[PDB]
């Protein structure tokens, strides 16, 4: 068990190269599975789920080929089933589902198993297939659709937002028999990502990053070179690093405008930020962050994914800070470790009032959200002492090698293996 | 008690020139009590509560006179206190408060009484003053309140979105010492008339429009010249009065950026719409608008004020149309009347599960609030046979006498009085 | 000379605001030296004619004030006379004759000499006012008309149609005593526009816009406020820059009514032309306009200032047509100057045959009458390159900065002092 | 002739993407007939030699395609003759001379004739090849270089600093049996990336940027990536327009460590400079310039070709700054140009003294030398009025597309292709 040892204060300044985003890239890698001429994904990042991804796709007779783009060749897929073995890792095999029943008329994917029962992840994949004319077959574990010729266009509405869901029925819609309308579509970056790496294939698609979707079905879908967009939550990340420690960083390969309400919350932090077509930079002039009040919310709002970075800015943010969590119950793991860490805050219910503290101090913490270890990494830069962030591996799965950039922003890190 | 007799169906089409908003009307007439020098604020609507307004504002010392504008001079403002007679019929009259204890440090209200206690409409204007500053008293039926020298700025995170409490305490920091920070400040395009009147005066305030306002406070506020926006839910109402009746409409001195949700239904229900600086047309070159799902959220998502208004659209629409209302509970009393009218619907908890019939039918229908009861005069336009919408006080206290702006697009309305 | 260098081409789309007719406001602003009491005399634009009059206003003891009006006091007129210096710049001076006399028993103007005698310009003003019982002196440099007592109201039968004419005699019959015919007035939308608002400061005039125009005197006029109309020829050069450049504009401030013809003719080019009471929409829908057939008249028909522009129209549309000149000659001299942006025609005695061509070539050329002068503008607009057109001042003084509306709609235009 | 008309005063402010020196890419594209192996020479900018030197290189044998880079494969080479008709367009294609010779044995180059004899151009690539054991053969019309086996490493002491004979000897000496040392070696930063590229297909060498350069000639050369690097006087020039401009600039694709004297200058003259690892930021801060003292040097002292556009920012900056040529002469051309543009100087011998005035004034301009011609464009941009700079083909010729990067930083420019 790969673990952090980070010893601080260290400001954090200097360059990052933000990577492609996993959640715009896994989604596309799959909806490549519709592409009957070859393809070049571009700007992908290389984490554990590409990975499975790619075996998942040479298992269904994809050529996959990869290293800073992932080549696909999906005109000879001929296995339509995605075993157990190869899924029961990642969640988001899913969405092979789709392209599959969509172009080959028949797919299965194996399921991870449970006593829960309604509204649980794959539903609303399912129910949106059978929505576009694909007939579905369960049987605990899996999933089975296949359709007798094509899908039929749908008008679906979704009663929840589901950025899972929302990929899958677009593209299962692409070579689908008409048009498909998608009302209250998640609005993501990702989902407008996806969206555009359809159109690159010859797909007919509008409203993507808007709540409705027009997918007009086209027959076949062809090849091309796309790029994936950067990540904007470990841009955030990164942004909040130089944030927290009176740093100064330029965010390389960025998207600025997939993080508007970050950056507005960053510049009301304290944050000096500039932005380009493709960079932010930010600098703190070496002042302690203002404390901010944030309110996590859909897309185009302030993310979840970005909430328990905030937290720790507001815990050695001078002032008052609350942060509430609409999104998710319970993601306020980070807390008591940051408490533990010296920090000052109040859980009330789905917030925390935290009332900055001017240093932390070093502690054995540990999280298994990936936004909280990694709010956690943070901590342990600026915190005084010795930070041992254990099970980093929730790190590894998301970031690329974090402690790569973070030591190249002035961190004192390391990785400790085992013990 | 006037009734308005409609019979249809007409086809609604022409041109209508939008009237000033009242809900920016109202908070600038009384932000008007900071001006030294007289102000003309142009674009004001001929409605109930503006003379309400004026007369109140005439026994605080206040010189005011009308006609398009209302001219005030408030240089001389000598009674700190709102009598009862004077503020029982209007809840708005609390905005006086603000502007007293600002300028002249000291300002009493009456209050309209009750047994319901906690989150009463006035309790978060009473604690953003006592937040700036102020020391409240209160007894059962007045709020005063005093300070000792100047308000003093202070940063104030509202636990609620309150349009009415932002704009309290926004003008109230205008002539505060230092600077107010308003977290989670109500957006409503009223919101940022009254920042930008404030302004045209003198102050100094920015992200108006945005959920963070801050206020650097001034020593005093000179006067000017202000038009009041126009009124974007009577805009939105006429747009559906053609979108519903295969009309084709232009609405003049509109604003269009004040209603992009408004504006984007529309065009999913089968609207031509271009807009200008100051217009907006629409035509549904006479085919029946095609159902829509609309969610009413906070400004400047889809606004509840037009839930009522498109509950009839997807009434007559084709297709299956559903609306959810997120902002307030109980706010569907105009779907009864329209089934009474021939509507297929099904209300399941705060949404109507719409199912377009092409015609209407005539009926002797009423609705207390003043959007359901407009929507009434307008299924009244393009149902069968007569209608008779009673209760039209609540229309004509918020529309500048609707009849004759429906009169004049085609519509075959009347004013009946007594019966 | 200002030059003006266009580069092209570009589609000219958007809103323009047409500027209040010169050749209204002009008599119009005159007039007013008959008004006892103070004048508002709204839309009047800003050109040099008005700047001259406002000037000649003054020198008559006028209080002249301007800006979107232009507001005057002739309550205290004590100087009667019109000097050389100030009447040399404009031949519209000589309408400060008939007013003066009027209303002061007396007035003079200076007139600049010319060896040419016989059916000069002013003598039907000079003879209109003898007609009207004024005693007319006269000596080579001015004329000089006077009356003891009141004017007396005459038959007058007017051997050749003058609007100049008609305004002096009209204007000063208001004033006469009893009842003034003028047979075979001027009949153009400036002559109706003028009788309205003499007829708002008090007069009685009735058939303006006819063959014979019926005045009663009054004794006295008073003051208000008047609007005047909107350029009809501005209207037609926006309406034509659309159409032949592929576009869509609205012109706002608009009367449709003056332009009957012009909008017909527009229609057989094809285009899409919507209109209201104060506005009009054109839109081609990207399409090259279809070559018409045009006959210009007297006024209601087609106008002989709408004509540069429409062989302009007919020299870029599909096809041939011809454009005739009934009643002048001499009117195709910027005909050469378009066949030397390669454009293809035949000028035959007072007609030119067009032959479109699909794209006009920027060439360096000047035309000295102000509306052909306006047409070789929005022919560099569409020319491929670059057009210079020369001697630019005709414009200016005829069109309120025609840069800044060519350039709102797309134009790209610049303004070359030196030559 | 080619002009630029330009339309000032513009702050110049934004992006700009630096592209590949010129002066690199034409040394490195010659040493790629060197190669075995297919190359991509990456960053290639698009100008006139470029175009020549792929023209030249197919004639050879050449495959070679472009676009961002230049992809060649010179394995086939089977002609070793440059012609006349080829290159008596381009100096540079002398480059052709000693790769042809070290790896084919021979190699001719046709030369344009001149009565002028002594110390021409290329007598020191004739006599560094000789030294490298190569036959030489000429006649009036060419050169021609030719050797029996394999050349042979030398001591060469050059006894003129040259880039050309410098690039012509260390690019041959590759393929050269032994060790070559070239004392006297020009050591600009294009010097520095042929060595690179050089070394990049396996070539041996080392004191690149110093006055000796070491080769150890190795048997063959390979292919591969290779980049050229960034134009370091476009940079300089671009950095000068935000400078004299008030502006604020980010330079990408920058080399910040090629430009040492010229950014010092610049942090001399006011400008709030920041470097990364491939871009400069300047900003002004909307200020003028204060006056610099400069002395051009050779590498890596201020560089000569940055002079024009430096003497153009003491002329518009705060004070009085002397400009000294330590060694060329007459250079100071373009100073009559600027003093016609209300600038003050005195040119006494090889200095011009600067007396910053606040504002030019355009005028019509000309230089012939490329630097000083795009000093001069921008000068029209900052200038009050129009500029227009003729005999533009210089500035085409040496950066790419100055015109659209200018035209991004907010300059108003046009190419005149008329004279
Ligand atoms: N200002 C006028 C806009 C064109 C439509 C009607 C309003
Ligand atoms: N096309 C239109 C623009 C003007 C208002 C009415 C319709
Ligand atoms: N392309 C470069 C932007 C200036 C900052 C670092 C990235
Ligand atoms: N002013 C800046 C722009 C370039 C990136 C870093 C800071």
């Amino acid at each position: 068990m790969d673990k952090f040892r980070v010893q601080g204060p260290t400001r954090l300044q200097g360059e990052v190269t933000i990577s492609g985003a996993k959640n715009a890239a896994l989604p596309i890698l799959f909806a490549a599975l519709l592409a009957e001429e070859p393809v070049e994904i571009q700007n992908v990042p290389k984490l554990k789920d590409i990975d499975t991804t790619m075996k998942l796709l040479t298992q269904l007779g994809t050529k996959v080929e990869r290293n800073g783009s992932v080549w696909i060749d999906a005109s000879n897929v001929n296995n339509f089933s995605a075993p157990y073995d190869l899924v029961k890792t990642m969640r988001a095999s899913i969405w092979a589902l789709g392209p599959l029943v969509a172009r080959f008329g028949q797919g299965q994917v194996s399921l991870p198993g449970g006593c829960a029962i309604g509204a649980r992840p794959v539903d609303l994949h399912i129910f949106g297939l059978e929505k576009l004319g694909a007939e579905i077959k369960l049987e605990e574990g899996y999933v089975k659709a296949s359709v007798n010729g094509r899908l039929k266009g749908a008008h679906i509405v979704m009663d929840k937002v589901s950025v899972g869901a929302t990929v899958t029925i677009m593209s299962a819609a692409t070579l689908a028999e008409g048009t498909t309308i998608i009302e209250n579509a998640a609005r993501e970056p990702e989902i407008v990502d996806t969206a555009n790496f359809l159109v690159a294939l010859g797909a007919k698609i509008s409203g993507q990053g808007t709540d409705r979707i027009t997918i007009e079905g086209v027959e076949r879908l062809g090849g091309g070179v796309y790029r994936v967009l950067p990540d904007r939550i470990e841009t955030g990340t990164f942004l909040v690093a130089a944030a927290i420690s009176g740093g100064k960083i330029v965010c390389r390969n960025a998207q600025p405008d997939t993080l508007d309400a970050v950056l507005a919350k960053l510049r009301e932090a304290g944050a000096d930020i500039e932005t380009g077509e493709d960079w932010i930079s930010l600098d703190m002039h070496g002042k302690r962050p203002k404390a901010v009040t944030v309110r996590t919310a859909p897309h185009p709002a302030f993310p979840t994914d970005m909430q328990a970075q905030f937290t720790l800015l507001n815990l050695v943010a001078e002032g008052t800070g609350v942060i509430t969590e609409t999104i998710f119950e319970n993601r306020f793991m980070h807390v008591p470790e940051l408490i533990r860490m010296g920090a000052h805050a109040e859980i009330e219910s789905n917030t925390v009032i935290c009332h900055g503290v001017e240093k932390l101090s070093g502690a054995q913490v540990m999280a298994t959200d990936l936004r909280a270890s990694a709010s956690l990494v943070l901590a342990g830069c600026i915190a005084e002492g010795t930070t041992v962030v254990d099970r980093i591996y929730h790190i590894d799965r998301g970031y690329e090698r974090i402690e790569d950039k973070l030591r190249a922003l002035g961190a004192n890190i390391e990785r400790v293996k085992g013990e």
